[PDB]
């Protein structure tokens, strides 16, 4: 069949001070006590305190949990449901960045739904929705307060795992710009890179629709525009607008169309060596759309125009193959390394990474179907 | 401030098939009886009855007011409110086009918050959020399956009110292009040039954001594309799926971004005189437009281009012309009628009309602020 | 379905000199005695005795059947079989245009189904397949001695009836370019004409495949050339083999993709008035075009570049006026009436010849569903 | 003498599912038992046996040899005529690739004039036709479902002959996309550069027509767009479909207008070291292409344009040039060897090669008339 969905929470607020609005937001939907889960990052500057006044001067009780960690882990979500049944709460406001979100979702599904966070690997597993959850973003990139994905890392086999339910979209969102100025330029590469890469993988991928092409398309212009300024002078108010504005298109095109083999290898190399996951993102991008060049031929001739590169004369491989190269050059101009090589990745483990990516349920709508030995072939590209 | 909001259904099915899913929605909701708000001529067809079976056979009790009118009146609403409420029920669910839809959500309303649907109109005027409604849609322009939207008719002021509250928003959406091929033409051709008024007023309103431009402009070229198409031959399943998805970016983008002057006039010619509200925009439109040109040349310029049209070696203000003009042929092309007073319209109420278009909630977003004088001049223009 | 089928005699001989081969192959099928069906212009000019020599000249039998009359008659086919089982033949050989085609398929087919050829009007009516059929063809237009299409005219009913079935595939097809030069300028110029009206109509049918496709796009581009070298001297061999090829690509692409509206008219003003096909096609063809325009105005923007006219610059909607404006300009300099008024019709059987259109099978592919106030404009516009 | 002919099975089934009518078709010819001739792959996945239930659900017997080699050899035909006669068998049904209807083509014919398959290596060797025969494709190249050439495999010269007979024209062909899904991507790459080999020696070939040249160029221009995506995912069903079509188009082109010495080359290279087909002629293509340049500049500079490249500011010359770059790239972007000595062929051979592709059919109608010299450079040129 022809069919397909949309998934995003009902209401989603932007701007500049929309979280002064998350107190009464919490208190409109009946909940009484929210677990804040954020980062130790965020923690240790007082913005979870920040937070924790707006609701508290709405009726609303807080018990802060701030110990997910970048690339959360099942431990974590352990730890962070039973604060949540010993503190007696019966909601969870999740902010910070793509982390502190899963985390939420993953205690807020296993919350309602009791099992463990790894039995839910995979898509639409679940059987109950999670607890009522208002998410507020501080990143440019994920867009988890809008997705239905919540990446989990599994210790043991030391794999990210993508758990994909419906069960799992946000109460409400809240995209407050003015709680990202303080990303450190190397976190704004990373973030609006994992969003560019949402916005490709989701143009290409099998599962893209009229209106996730409309999203993604205007993601990729504007994070080819503000992007740069934004890692430039981070205290640039329009480009962290327009970046926040990128990347919940990003996160509206691909939690509905897909993604693709960037993020089933991503997530295990951030499984195996804890790297940021836009930095992967940024380093696979080229070699998998390289990859990927033969399938979607026209689509990357228009990702070529999308950002910028003048396409003019040129068969439509000459132009998919700019695209290419104007994604290297913006990786290297947000000063991207140029391997993992590099970061401290092995090549013994190679062989285990790309069996784990292809069995990520990103890899199921990337438009070029591999064997074994060309996932291989890619990891091995982005040694160099 | 520059804060800003996008409100939309949790869940949005499509896709050949998708009513084969409302039962089991229905049941997942935990309601127990819905009310089925359809039209008369989609009633005489069975489509109510076929609907009914899928409802029931999930454990769901249905009883059928199949009332609403093309312009659904107060009183349909009042109609609407005993039956469900003799019936005990405790949702609503609407198959039809943009009538069915506002008659469900404004009965949903007022069943949820007392008083009568006139006590609404303006902006966020309710206090509860409306029962829990379902929307299957079966034409291919509104967008009200998705939408904060309900116009329905004031009788006694011959005026199409326009309640534009968040409470309104349906609980789940369906757009099942297999109900839109049985569209006459002349439908098809109201529909459609209704949604390209939508994602128009939407890429030109005061409260466009890059995320409801992303959705018009991608309505915009679908429109422009398929809908001549579809009205030429209703059979043509791939023209109507473009439609459903034309149609339904175009409520995504007008819901968030705002209307403007043509559908303010459009009210009121349609509460004056009962015209079919497409046809009343698809007459008003170039007006509308050319009054406006002032205020967003580049912008029109730009909808010119999504319309097809060649604009090389022009000025901006040129290019904006050919998008008047490129208006004006789809219009004929699709007969449209030339004037309104052909079909009714009397110019001895050209003033009551103007001052109630200064009162509708679309008028707020137009990017060109008029005076009484130059509302009436628009709808003089009209007439011939 | 996403089924089609390619239907054609399985040997077709093209070049000057191939029908030398028609007593052999005659041969090799076994059969023993063949009617020779004709027309009587060729008859009294002596091609079918020059052809029945070669044809004796291999050991089977000939009687000649010399009156079947341009727009060929349900009292044409049954004198033909008369003869047929008077005569004792096993086979039909028809030398001619497409009245000697049609005349012979028809025969054949009563031959074997045994009803009335009225019977059989309509599409895959028959249950048995004819007797074998050679056809050699004179004429630069029709097609049929591959199609499956046989257009008998209905006396009583004065209406030109469309027999589509399979069973009058011919079995042999022989295009010997040599008898084609004594065409006249006025035949050359309507057969012409009839064949670029199948290949438009063949090009934007709703049951056009990427074959018929490739045969269409051809022919349209070797008659755009040729066509007026042929009319301008008929003692042009290379205008004469060329137009040849391209009516044979044009029968198989209409033959296997579908005719239109032109055709179904056509047959209506021929079937009143004895008016030439290829006039009546060439008379209607840019009305329907228009008409046509909104449902395939890509395909006419290319038809305008296969017809040689530069598109550069433009919509696609003002490229597919200049392809018919090509088409006015073409019909006009083969010197074909501007409308049917003065050559006898009459403004009283529009009505009648509009509904009679509406059930002819070509109607059943033109790409926009009309109604019947549309097809009486059409003929309307076609009558001045 | 100009003349020419076109040769086909006069019915041709398309589009998925076509497969479900081959039991009917079975009926209409008045068979009444069935040699199923398929390879140990296809009867072994399960295939074999579901159409031989369609076949016998129609009142049909089957028996299934499942024998045939990829490169049928005499040894196989002679056993499938055993087969044949010791089962009392009428008719042949081929399901599969070339190897497949090769195969069922040379037993039918050896079963109908009783020679052996060597004696009718030539053209138009045989003098009866051959016992009934429906062809099921599910390959996208070889187009033998339609053609009069037989390619069956001499053990002991270790050549290919190829029997181009006008009785081995198939009694009817079915061409069901979703039987191709399962080809793996490198037999899709292989078949599908077969496919366009064909329409490129059809489209420089002496003896082109315009009806081939038609059907070869659109071939050329629905390869250049899907094989690399039929390649890159064999589930995509729009780019099969397209395949299906497109070597469809190259089979009916290239049977009435001849191959070229990249057939003739590679026909005697598979030969010897049992390469697959398409693999030696996509390796072969180019450097016989170069040959070839200046005896078709103009065509080849088409062809470009055909494949997608840009010739705007030059020379005929370097137009064709980039056509043959487009040809290497293309096989480079779907694995093929760039040589022939890593896949194992031998120096002591070149000439033998060479020697005995100066003596195959396909090598008549090559544009350019070589010298035994130049063939041998080829050969020697296609080993780095
Ligand atoms: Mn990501
Ligand atoms: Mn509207
Ligand atoms: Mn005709
Ligand atoms: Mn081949």
């Amino acid at each position: 069949n022809t069919q397909s969905a949309f998934f995003m929470p009902s209401v989603n607020l932007f701007g500049a001070g929309s979280v002064n609005e998350v107190g009464t937001r919490l208190a409109d939907l009946g909940v009484k006590k929210a677990l804040l889960v954020t980062d130790a990052g965020l923690h240790g500057l007082g913005l979870s305190e920040k937070i924790s006044s707006i609701i508290r001067a709405a009726g609303v009780e807080v018990s802060i949990f701030p110990k997910a960690e970048p690339n959360p882990t099942d431990k974590n979500v352990a730890e962070g449901l039973e604060a949540y049944n010993a503190e007696n709460c019966d909601s969870i406001v999740t902010l910070g960045g793509g982390s502190s979100h899963d985390a939420g979702k993953a205690i807020a599904l296993v919350a309602a739904n009791g099992g463990k966070i790894h039995d839910y690997e995979g898509v639409d597993v679940s059987k109950e929705p999670m607890v009522p959850l208002i998410a507020i973003n501080t990143t440019a990139g994920t867009g988890s307060e809008l997705t239905k994905f919540t990446i989990i890392t599994d210790t043991e086999r030391k794999v990210k795992m993508a758990i994909v339910d419906k069960h799992v979209t946000p109460t409400l969102s809240i995209n407050d710009p003015e709680l990202m100025v303080g990303m450190p330029p190397s976190l704004t590469a990373a973030t609006g890179l994992d969003a560019l890469t949402h916005a490709i993988e989701a143009y290409v991928s099998t599962g893209a629709t009229p209106i996730t092409d409309a999203l993604a398309i205007q993601a990729i212009k504007i994070i080819s525009k503000y992007l740069p300024r934004a890692v430039a002078n981070g205290k640039d108010i329009e480009a962290r607008e327009q970046m926040a504005f990128a990347q919940s298109l990003a996160g509206m095109a691909f939690n509905n169309a897909g993604l693709g083999y960037v993020h089933a290898i991503a997530h295990q190399l951030g499984g195996f060596y804890n790297f940021p996951h836009g930095v992967c993102n940024a380093v696979l991008l080229p070699y998998v759309c390289r990859f990927n060049l033969i399938s979607k031929v026209e689509r990357y001739a228009e990702i070529a125009a999308f950002l910028g590169e003048n396409v003019d004369g040129l068969s439509t491989y000459d132009a998919a193959e700019k695209a290419i190269k104007a994604i290297e050059r913006m990786a290297k101009d947000l000063n991207i390394p140029k391997g993992f090589k590099e970061l401290g990745a092995k090549e013994e483990d190679i062989e285990t990474l790309a069996k784990n990516a292809m069995k990520d349920a990103c890899a199921l709508t990337n438009p070029r179907k591999p064997k074994l030995e060309e996932v291989i072939q890619i990891i091995k590209n982005a040694m160099l």
